[PDB]
């Protein structure tokens, strides 16, 4: 009955597709999977994700894998509201902005969470030449959301989807570092993410970490 | 009146959509875009790609960017078959191959096509150490597609879908390399890309460069 969920809380992969299953409201558990003991390279993981890594689904006898995917899946199978799935000129809008999170914003923001957080962490010092470029490729995202989020109530459009949901993970590890403040140069999107806060399939998730 | 693509033929992200466009028998048409005069920044078209980049697609009032966003949109709106949207199982299953794409195959095979193919036409030489890099990089992902080529049909199934579509412009550039040959190791996946090579949508996009 529960699908199981493949990964360790820890990753911000595995808990975008936390998100969509708490919001889709699913039945599912979490399978950690250490890296320490090579358990992503098992045979039996292998039958799961043939890449080797996490997350990775299983419902039943179906294996997914790839985070956006997992997502789609989730909403698709019990919150399909999520998609707009129906509406072709929205649900157009959900897949330009589920491809905008990934090509655009988490592409500017992971430089900066390994830096800022992964990094320290491991042992490690912080680079700041990174951080700075990557503060200012972002910015430069962030203007655009701030428009974005000026004309409409969420990134889809006036609806919550999945395009929505899935900066939720990345966002909120930003917001346990000092670079939450950049945040507030757009209020807007400062809004909208204090809005998506509020939900508890968010502070579940937040719980997870 | 036709949709309209813009972008310049010459990028593998604007003939991605092509691809799509094409095998769903949509009525569009090319609208170049001359980043010398930064058009692509220009107000104009800012208003159909906030980030100012290319592709970019107009349906009479509706404006999508984001090439594989675009890509479903056209099978969605002219050919459901290709994203099996009535079937959850299938329809996943094309969602995670599309990932594959994004994340797995085209992640190796950009740096390859900027050294071996861009680099010289601006008027600079080609790095082999990137390109035997991200050449070990491929083949493991290869190796990958070559066992699910010899159970599946095709990526997603026993059926075509945008996933195998959305591999066509970056492979098509592979075969104007003298690495087009990695493929004789990987016989599948050698036999499923000849299969895609005598469909006339690919045919019409490969001569479009």
């Amino acid at each position: 009955a529960p699908m199981k969920l493949y990964g360790a809380v820890m990753s911000w992969n595995l808990t975008r597709c936390a998100t969509a299953l708490e919001e889709a409201g699913s039945d599912y558990e979490i399978v950690p999977i250490n890296f320490a003991t090579a358990e992503h390279k098992s045979p039996e993981h292998l039958v799961r994700n043939p890449f080797g890594q996490v997350p990775a689904l299983q419902d039943g006898d179906l294996y997914l894998f790839e985070s956006r995917a997992i997502c789609k899946y989730a909403a698709r199978k019990n919150k399909p509201e999520l998609l707009r799935e129906g509406n072709l000129e929205e649900a157009a809008m959900v897949d330009v902005w589920i491809e905008v999170e990934a090509n655009q914003y988490t592409a500017a923001l992971n430089p900066i969470l390994f830096q800022v957080l992964i990094s320290p962490m491991l042992g490690g010092t912080t680079d700041q030449k990174v951080v700075d470029e990557n503060l200012e490729k972002l910015k430069k995202v962030l203007e655009v959301y701030e428009a974005r989020l000026t004309k409409c109530k969420y990134l889809a459009g006036d609806f919550l989807s999945l395009a929505d949901l899935n900066h939720v993970s990345v966002t909120l590890c930003l917001f346990a570092t000092p670079y939450a403040s950049v945040l507030d140069a757009y209020p807007h999107v400062k809004a909208w993410w204090s809005g998506l806060m509020e939900r508890p399939s968010v502070q579940k998730v937040a719980a997870l970490m």
